[PDB]
Order: structure tokens, then sequence, then C-alpha cells
């Protein structure tokens, strides 16, 4: 929060002042991911940064830690049993799939970086061995299965494992280099650095009116009906915001948030970075190959107080205190799921996660109409969960957001009840749907108790009958909320 986040993240102070100027002149809650200081030294060195072509995470030891090495054993793949070749062939695929901006260059790092690692207390510049015809700059480490050899007169690392001990990869190499994957800046020698990443983004919707076209905002203000005005804003957001474009070098943003990103990219050139775009891949949940979870988030407020969190429940608490529970644009990263269960795209990910391993399930690769009817049921599930994950219901108060949230939970629970009115499905998806419906009952239940409803869930389910209408059955449900 201010200074403690700025020191425990290891964030660039001139970039901190630049981000305060960006937040002051653009009024956006800039969410961020935790960055490694060992990567931050090579970021503030100025050379190019990685995207999603490589996937090397931040290491825990090394002068090259932060760069993406050829052999990934100077990367996140440290001590991995069968995953060192996963990272190895992953950077092979980075070389041989994304041609044009992936290079084969030598290293670009600091010679005093070994002293930057000895002031970190990691490597041990000790005994010297003779290779390349010279008494070379062989330096040891603490973890002595590996050692770096940064060159004396050159700016390269001819690293090796010791020739008289075992390698954790299973091979043996004699003072080989890091043939580091690069970014071909029309021929400029620039390797890849572990980039500074995003977490989400959140402007205010009144500012968003001055970014998206607003003569349909001059249309949508002249309505006499409240829920239909909210549904017109729903039409505006379904055709404007979430209609995304999948990439791997810019990110999963709105086009106006892509303008936010390229403004962020240009506004850091004169501050101390020599490459421009330092944010070159997606957020925490945008790595859909496998998600992760962090314990602190560098959310930057519009007014200069760089907010920090402590626990994941405190992340949800301060998001529903600041991002969600105000009149802002909560645009997040799409049995203790107290508030935020994952999104419906990850529900489709879990749908494919046990439809390929076990080929049986809800509907098969077929042509019959009942299979497409269960496909229509899960289509309504995937629609209703993204309807539930639409926090832009706040042109009115936020209890309207609460009422529409519990309404969408009711409708999705009705769909999960409908999908068990089907044929003899595989029991894996049966207990999966039991899991979904029980977590959604717990979610709508505590969402009701944080309201002042005092009704149990089963009463409120059995009273509603939405045959053809979310227009007066919302008035049926809505009337109870309107009174006590």
């Amino acid at each position: 929060k201010g200074e403690k986040a700025l020191k425990a993240s290891g964030l660039v102070p001139e970039h901190a002042d630049a981000f305060k100027k960006i937040a002051r002149e653009l009024n956006t809650y800039i969410l961020f991911r935790p960055v490694n200081k060992l990567a931050t030294n090579l970021i503030k060195s100025g050379v190019a940064t990685k995207g999603l072509n490589v996937h090397g995470k931040s290491s825990d030891w090394g002068p090259v830690a932060g760069y993406i090495p050829f052999d990934q054993d100077l990367s996140k793949k440290h001590g991995q049993q069968l995953a060192v070749e996963k990272g190895n062939l992953e950077n092979k695929k980075s070389i041989t799939e994304h041609e044009g901006e992936i290079g084969k260059i030598p290293l670009k790092l600091d010679h005093l970086r070994i002293e930057e690692l000895k002031e970190n207390g990691i490597i041990l510049k000790g005994k010297k061995e003779i290779d390349n015809g010279k008494k070379y700059y062989l330096l040891e480490s603490n973890n002595q299965v590996y050692e770096f050899r940064i060159s004396d007169e050159n700016n390269e690392v001819q690293y090796k494992t010791k020739e008289g001990k075992i390698t954790v990869l299973g091979e043996k190499f004699n003072w080989r280099n890091i043939e580091v994957m690069a970014k071909n800046v029309e021929g400029v020698l620039k390797p890849l650095t572990a980039d500074y990443d995003l977490f989400a983004l959140a402007p205010s919707l009144t500012e968003i009116k001055k970014q998206i076209p607003q003569k349909e905002w001059d249309k949508v203000v002249n309505t006499p009906n409240s829920l239909e005005k909210q549904k017109g804003v729903t039409n505006l957001l379904i055709k404007y915001g979430i209609e995304r474009k999948p990439d791997s070098t810019k990110g999963t943003l709105s086009n106006w948030q892509k303008q936010m990103l390229d403004r962020l990219n240009e506004a850091v050139k004169y501050t101390g970075y020599t490459g421009g775009d330092v944010v070159n891949h997606g957020t925490e949940q945008d790595n859909e190959e496998f998600p992760e979870k962090d314990n602190e988030i560098f959310i930057i407020n519009p007014e200069g107080e760089f907010i920090l969190t402590k626990n994941w429940e405190m992340t949800g608490r301060f998001i529903e205190k600041n991002i969600t529970g105000k009149d802002y644009l909560y645009y997040f990263n799409r049995k203790a799921k107290i508030n935020t269960i994952p999104t419906s795209a990850e529900f489709i990910k879990n749908l494919s996660s046990i439809r390929r391993s076990s080929n049986v399930g809800v509907y098969k690769d077929s042509g019959d109409k009942d299979e497409f009817a269960k496909k229509e049921s899960v289509k309504k599930i995937a629609g209703y969960l993204s309807d539930y994950y639409n926090s832009a219901n706040h042109i009115f108060s936020q209890e309207k957001k609460r009422k529409i949230s519990i309404f969408r939970g009711i409708q999705a629970y009705n769909e999960i009840e409908n999908v068990l009115k089907s044929k003899q499905i595989a029991p894996e998806y049966k207990n999966y749907f039991q899991y979904l419906k029980e977590r959604i009952t717990n979610q709508v239940q505590l969402l009701l108790t944080h309201q002042k409803s005092n009704i149990e869930f089963k009463l409120l389910y059995k009273q509603l009958n939405f045959t053809e209408n979310e227009t007066d059955n919302f008035e049926v449900f809505q009337k109870i909320i309107d009174e006590k």
C-alpha cells in the first residue's frame, strides 16, 4: 500500500512515477501481477521482453534469471524431473512456430550482474577452470549442480555444469552458451526478458462513455423503462466489451483498453526503458494452459495509492470494496469458493478436461437432436454464467447488481436442474453437475444473507416459475426485494 508494495514488489521507481501520472491523467484502476526483482534488473536494463511464445517464468537464482534461456534449467525448470524437456521443446516450439520475431542471438546482460547476485548472496565467484585456451572467469554458485561462467572480455555466459559430477538433465555439456531466444527488432540484437504482466483493468464507466462511441449513449438515455435500459446497456456491452480477440503479444483487452495499453507502452520510453512495450502477454488467468494463484496484487488506484492485498479473501474483499462495489467498471480476469468461482470459459475448459480423457459424458460426437438438446442446455449454462459475470448492472444502485446476480444464479441453477432431466449420462458429469449446483446454492445463499432477505433458497426457487418471461417474473422476484 504505497511504499511497502513498492519495495516488496521491486517495482521501477521512475515507472512508478510514470504510472502515477498515467493513473492521474487517465483515472483507471490499473491491476498488476507480482514481478521478480531479478527479472526487473534485466527489464530496467532495457532489452526486449517475452510474450507468450516462450513461457519461462521467473527463476529463484541466476544473473540470467529474468531472461529466457535456451536450456530452461536457468529458468523456472530448475530441478524438474520430466519437465526440463517440456520447457526445452517449448522453447524449440518458440523458435520454430513464431518465426519473424524470434531470434538466435548471444546474451545481452551486465558484467556487474554477478556482483548484483553476490549482493543478493546467491553465486560464489570462487575457483577458476581453464577452458577456451584461457584462465577463464569460472564462478561457482551456492546450488553447485550448476554454475555460471560470465565471460571476462565478452558479454556472454559460457555456462556449464561441473564435469566431475552429475547433471539433473541427464546429459553433459562442456562450457556451452545460452543461445537465447530473441526479438528481431529488424536486426537489432535484443533477447527476451520475463515481462511485466497485468492482472486485470478497471476504468470508470463515465470515462468509458468518452472512449466508446456515445451517440448510442445519447440513444440509451431516453428510455422510460428501467430494466430495459439496463438491457440496452447489456446490448452495448455484449457488442462492445467482451467481444474479444485472442492474441499472444498484446493481450486480452478491449480495443479502448488496447489504446490504454499502447499509451502505457509509449509513456515509458523517456522514463528509463529502452524497448517500449514491457507488457507483452496476458494476465494471471489469461494463461489458460494452466492458471496460478498469487498472494499480493499491485493494483494501482487512479490517485497514487498503489494498493496491496494480503490474503485471497482480502483480494475479494478489496475488489468488492473498490473495484466491484463502486460505480466503476469491474472487468476482471475471466469448499471455499466464498465469492468468486471461476468463469464459464474455464467451465468449458473443465468440460473438455473430462470429455477427452473419458469419452463418455453429457453429449457425444453425434448427429441426433437430443445430444444437441443437451448441447443447448450447456449453451444456456455458458450464456447464463456470463450473464452472472456481468457487473455492469449499476446504472442504478448496486443492490440491483445483487438482485440480478441472484437472479442469474437462480436461472443457472434451473438449467443445472434441467440437465439432470436427461438420458443416462456418464456419472462423472453427474457428480460434476452436483458440484456445480451445490456451489451455486451456497453462493446465492450467502449472497442473500449479505442482503436483508432472510428467505431460504428453496422457498425463493419454488416460488418463481419463469415460463416465458424474465420481464414480469423478475417483477415477481423483484417485488419481494422491493419490499421486505
